[PDB]
């Protein structure tokens, strides 16, 4: 630590997870509009039509930034409010709001951190096969030019693609996320077609103005194994591939890991110039962290031979996630030594737990002492040389969490759905501590 | 200095000599009402009826400390406003000034600290005997548990006395403070019984929640002779027992410092258990620092053979106080290698001197100089590895002096008694640019 | 990097080249007036009439530094606003202007620091040999006087003149500057008054109190050549001899430099007493920094056988001024080892470039660049153990440059001048990001 060292801290959100008026404005519908009305797909029969209303509300939200002290706010565009038909005319009502949230942020001293994708893709573009068509990749670059267009006479640091892991295997693998397709190849075409539109979008932003950053949102879940048998090592092995270096690798190294493209037994859908694009040089890593998985081998397992195991004893939080703030230190020096980035943005990491509201208040320990032990485990990793240079906090408020519903709250702020009032949990003053006192 | 590191500035005030409305809002008197109704206890006639209004201009004193930019607020809860009769029932327009405060601190973006014991026994329970009384100590914990289950929703750290020198001695052997008892036994008596109480009432704030901290507030009086004699060495060693050891012994070490016990040669009244409650382990040690004494051996002074020595030649306070600066850097040093604190948190610190308004405005050079040569030993001790996680200014305002009356004047921010107006002064100006620019 | 230590960020700004009111409130002319009214010396016909109307709006600027963050705001007190005259009585309504100023950034949380001189000498003394007449340097120092006795028991930290360079050789042998003299003779002679008026006032400022820090703030122009002959060496010694040691040497070896003395071949007006006098000891340097000059031997040149060179090949901003930050270290670590004050302050540094007003806002990657770099730059210095205690930017708002007019805009918040509004640049983002960061 030594002068003229800096440190970001702030809040994350998305777009479909807090905005509303999913049906107003000119948005039109998204592939999460669409599979959270199909019957089983999500908790409670839940949706994203009001979720926190932020579209409306969202001077409030940014008023909660600043009280907070934040100085950056890490937030998603929804590339359906902005281009309904995905490939053609902007809607000049969505931009619009996109341009009084990031004016009202600036005035307040916040610097807005833009996602480009986290998960809303147009469902206009579903219908001609979403990101298992190759034109997806270039459809989103050329959203994305048009954002950067517009926006980056403010906005300086941009986020191209969210999680990738999850709309690729689990949107189009395990169908449990939108759009809910259940087919390997298609995963695999997804994978790729997620990371092109990633690598076209970087070069667009670049044509743009050279002094825009750029880089990608890759969520990470290291393994471990109970077992000591060699096949459990293995699963291991094919765990971490299969979350974790088949988007790392891509970005960072230019190559698909040939372990897991041999398990798999496809082909990767890669045309000349794909990889070189794919690995174009980011200015960070946006890295998401929330736990540790636990697996053994199952030769009778799809694609791949290995099994989630539910270890005992383990603290776990709402989620049934399980809580070990070491792994995130760990993980912050594997990264750092594996793949190398120029430097680390924490753009997630946060938990969830059963909040309750007694005399108009949320007191929430259990989430306060997960944030506490994971920046300590962030700042243990810093301390040792990783250029980890901010720590944005998931969430800000509660919100839409998926296919679980409004029922699993990442909040900071609490919101009451029937009123959409705020409260700020203990959490909250907790990290406006942090911020100030660091 | 390293990531993650963090600390936290504050200022300091106490309930009776600030709050006022000492025959108002359904709060009973303590012992500092009766005290300073006698002629001669207490300079000029000056008593806590009105003090700094606080009671009322809570949220002006609130704005000011979120003008001077502190983390953090050290304040106390009046025993006899919530509970007049010591024990029993709440008195509800008691609790809620403080929910009060709490809120608006909160708002602000202010962590209120709260101390449970500032000297303002409940006369109810001084009718019963005081903290010569042994049930005092258990009075005290239910008093301080039911406190801790009504705000530790909000306020998660925790003091439990603050000065019992001051309480004990002051109070119960040279009669200077409140209740003004002059007798050994009983300064010996009440002592235990406030280490007692301490001890409880950390364990049951305990026991309301595992997540909230506690300590207990100490001041030290560092000694020194002049003298070169054997005997002169034996004058510091009493003169740190009495002020220092007697009470950092119990709470640090689980015992009397003996060579103190040998010399008074009385019967301190400890049943079974006592020490094993008085040194339960705390989360930090509050510590109070203002000046060092000067002593000389006296074979016919009481209860120990020393006395008091004006050093000649040295710079002085207001209230004839020396002030050396590098007393507090090595104070803080033998703390923290005698006792381990796991940290240590200023909890006073400051100085009084005549001050002058002139064109409504308050130049106060002198302390201003004390406090830059204070917060620089501080910080030298820090960089040596002391844990020092905050400091807190005595005081936000000018106050009630206990036997000095208003005269004293310790603030950063002048009050003007006729009008209750505040004016920060000059040290209000240099507090606010240390907080941020450190 | 220790714990205790600190930093100041601040904004610069001079009376003349922001206030503007230049005929009201009971100003009287400064030389610059006069200047600005001579065909040819001024670009376009710029004068300060009008200016920013800081005099009105300052209320506005002050806030734009409170939301900026800045904990220090570093201006000039216009002499002939407060004494028009030059010496004799006080114009009240201008030292109640500056009374308003200063109330309003203590209310704010930001410490003023004034600068004395800062080139706006009253035409009242210039009538009577101005910086020539050794009575000036008098003059100037009972004027310092009365100012801090106004306004010392609020301002702590003092800077006499700003710039000697400018005023004694741009102002009377090159006569590109007020009062437009060309003769070398007149030169030294201002020289060496307004570095002995420098000695006054920081002793006469000292006699009001002995709290009261003063310094000085000298430009630097580091000095290279291109060549390598022993005539080109000797012209950079020339060089920083006639734009650095002349006045540094002065100040901090109580000498003229005896090269550029034997150079002129004439004679500084020395009288016994005077250097003791300038190089009475002072508790910072201001140091302004913005470009290193690039030279070569010229024999034909006057008064010392060099010329500029205009380097091919090398980043210039829009004063044609070459961007080199490492020689911004560089210089700070000249400095400490040549001069050794015992505390730095950057009271100005900073860049021009053309702005355009787009869609309401101004982005100007530009001045982001070099501002970014020459922090960069002055903490590398700082973690090398230069004693950089604070970076004071020029300027807040754009301004009036001097004879280049309201062309050259150094602010970090746009100025139009034809409605005075005041529009945050990219780079005023950038700061408010840095201050709050670092």
């Amino acid at each position: 630590k030594k002068w003229g060292d800096m440190f970001t801290w702030g809040v994350s959100t998305s777009s479909y997870q807090i905005e509303g008026a999913a049906n107003q404005g000119g948005r039109g519908p998204s592939i999460w509009d669409t599979f959270s009305k199909i019957p089983g797909a999500v908790a409670n029969g839940d949706n994203g039509d009001v979720a926190c209303d932020h579209y409306h509300r969202y001077n409030e939200d940014l008023d909660l930034m600043k009280w907070l002290g934040v100085g950056a706010y890490h937030f998603s565009i929804a590339w359906p409010r902005v281009i309904p038909s995905g490939y053609g005319a902007l809607n000049k009502e969505g931009m619009d709001f996109y341009d009084r949230l990031i004016d009202g942020a600036l005035e307040r001293g916040i610097t807005p951190w833009p996602t480009l994708y986290h998960w809303d893709l147009p469902q206009s573009l579903q219908d001609k096969g979403g990101w298992n068509n190759r034109d997806c990749a270039y459809w989103f670059a050329e959203y994305s030019q048009k954002m950067a267009e517009a926006f980056s006479d403010r906005l300086k640091n941009w986020i191209t693609i969210n999680e990738p892991f999850c709309s690729a295997w689990l949107g189009h693998l395990y169908g449990v996320m939108a759009p809910g397709i259940k087919d390997l190849k298609t995963g695999i075409n997804a994978s790729h077609h997620l990371l092109l539109g990633h690598g076209l979008a970087t070069k667009a932003i670049r044509e743009v103005s050279s002094e825009l950053k750029v880089g990608i949102t890759l969520n990470f879940t290291p393994a471990i194994t109970l077992g000591e048998s060699s096949e459990d090592k293995l699963a291991v092995e094919l765990a971490d591939g299969f979350d974790n270096r088949w988007f790392g690798d891509p970005v960072f190294k230019a190559k698909y890991p040939e372990d897991i493209v041999k398990a798999f037994g496809k082909e990767v859908p890669i045309h000349p110039g794909d990889m070189e694009i794919i690995s174009t040089p980011l200015d960070y890593l946006g890295l998401n962290y929330y736990f540790r998985q636990t697996v053994e081998y199952d030769a009778t397992a799809k694609p791949l031979p290995y099994k989630q195991v539910t270890a005992p004893n383990v603290e776990r939080t709402g989620m049934g996630w399980e809580v070990h703030a070491q792994s995130f230190t760990e993980l912050l020096e594997r990264v750092s030594k594996e793949y190398k980035p120029k430097e680390i943005f924490i753009t997630e990491n946060g938990s969830a737990w059963d909040d309750e509201v007694v005399d108009g208040k949320v007191d929430d320990p259990n989430r306060v002492s997960y944030l506490e032990r994971h920046l300590d485990a962030m700042f243990a990793a810093k301390n040792k040389g990783v250029p980890i240079s901010g720590y944005f906090a998931w969430s800000l408020i509660d919100n839409f969490e998926w296919a679980y519903g409004y029922a699993k709250r990442f909040g900071i702020i609490y919101v009451d759905y029937q009123t959409q009032k705020r409260i700020p949990k203990s959490s909250a003053y907790y990290y406006q501590k942090r911020i100030k006192e660091s």
